[PDB]
RNA sequence: AGCACGGCUUAAACCGUGC
């Protein structure tokens, strides 16, 4: 079985659909991988998450790395071992926390050292160690150690950010490839960044090719710039990534957000909207968002979508999942959880599916329409 | 507490607005 190889079998425009392989398994695109930050997918069983129809879920190297603890899971057997899911893993390197936890971090050359934000014991989260964690998971696809850059952004910031960041990833191919265990059966991917500057985009685009990765992130997208802006730097910064390589747009969740990214080219996403909404009562459904907590469902009979091939749909009314949320119900965050997922994987089966029709462009068209109608 | 809603792009079974 290949470590890691990566075929486009149909195209339409930017956007292409594929497969790609791994020893642990095969990860059909584009697709829509789980967040499960702590070695779990918040409320459900790994075999729910199979059940979805994901082929590969997300684990986070620095959240891992202070609970339970990078070599303690290494001990207990890995990752995958740890919390009963055999597929394909991708660890996120951290530097999204970078971000996410600016506040609690105090950034260095060296890396960035974090306070940890439930022991307030100190922590260096080099691209070395940040890579050395993800070993010690197990992780199938490494994520390079970067700093996803906040938003807004001066174009002197962003520079010496994203600068920092292409030396981070040179060390962070070093640091991979040190480890024959390691480099003989995970993937590499480096991370692009700039903000919303092409001029800076490419830079970074070039310095990622020249290093060579098995894959190519975008981050530093879907941070406060909005849809718009988004899709405009989009369309200037997955050309520059090699195109027979797979593009992984980070952090990039919301039904319509999917639909333009694969428009542009993206062939991987993970994102934490559909299993925190379904936690809070938000459930996504081919008619836009609908708010299960709202009145109108305290005696809707019907499931939480029509066309919906999830077992919540096949069972439950909007108005069971509405008394649960609306009861503080562990049941309603993962009948929500598991309907939110699936409802991705389902999405994301028919982004795949259009585009070997050769309809994808439609598809997208048609999608946004009932989308943004709200007629659920 | 509760009600009517909103937000969410893992310090979030959360947070906010109005009665
Ligand atoms: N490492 C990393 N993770 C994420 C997640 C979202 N955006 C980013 C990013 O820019 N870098
Ligand atoms: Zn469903």
């Amino acid at each position: 079985r290949p470590r890691f190889s990566f075929s486009i079998a149909a195209r339409e425009g930017k956007a292409r659909t594929g497969t790609i392989e791994m020893k642990r398994g095969v990860i059909r695109t584009p697709a829509f991988m789980p967040v499960g930050t702590a070695a779990t997918v918040k409320a459900l069983k790994p075999e729910t998450v199979r059940a979805t129809g994901a082929d590969i879920i997300l684990g986070n190297t620095y959240h891992l790395m202070l609970r339970p603890g990078a070599e303690r899971i290494a001990k207990l057997g890995g990752l995958h071992s740890f919390m009963g899911w055999d597929r394909p893993i991708l660890t996120d390197s951290g530097g999204y926390q970078v971000m996410s936890l600016s506040s609690l971090t105090k950034q260095s050359e060296e890396g960035v050292t974090f306070k940890s934000h439930l022991d307030g014991s100190r922590h260096m989260l080099s691209p070395e160690r940040s890579i050395e964690i993800q070993h010690l998971l197990g992780s199938d696809i490494v994520m390079a150690f970067d700093e996803c850059t906040p938003y807004p952004a001066t174009p002197s910031r962003a520079a010496s950010s994203m600068e920092r960041s292409m030396r981070w990833a040179k060390r962070s191919r070093d640091a991979f490839d040190s480890r024959k265990e390691q480099a003989e059966n995970a993937a590499l991917f480096g991370i692009q960044q700039g903000s919303v500057f092409e001029n800076l985009r490419q830079q970074s685009a070039d310095a990622l090719a020249e290093i060579g990765f098995d894959g190519y992130a975008v981050g530093g997208l879907a941070v406060g710039e909005g849809q718009d802006e988004m899709f405009r730097v989009l369309d200037f910064s997955v050309p520059m990534l090699p195109d027979d390589k797979p593009h992984y747009l980070m952090g990039v969740g919301k039904p319509d957000d999917i639909v333009g990214a694969v428009e542009r080219g993206i062939d991987m996403f993970d994102c934490v909207l559909p299993t925190r909404s379904g936690r809070n009562g938000q459930a996504f459904t081919w008619d836009g968002p609908i708010n299960i907590r709202n009145a109108r469902f305290s005696e809707d009979l019907k499931p939480l979508d029509s066309e919906c091939h999830c077992a919540v749909c096949q069972k439950w009314s909007r108005a069971y999942i509405h008394h649960l949320i609306r009861a503080g119900e562990i049941l309603g965050a993962m009948l929500m959880t598991e309907h939110n997922i699936a409802f991705y994987q389902q999405l994301m089966q028919k982004i795949r599916d259009s585009i070997s029709e050769g309809r994808f462009s439609q598809f997208a068209q048609d999608f946004r329409a009932r989308y943004f109608a709200r007629n659920s």
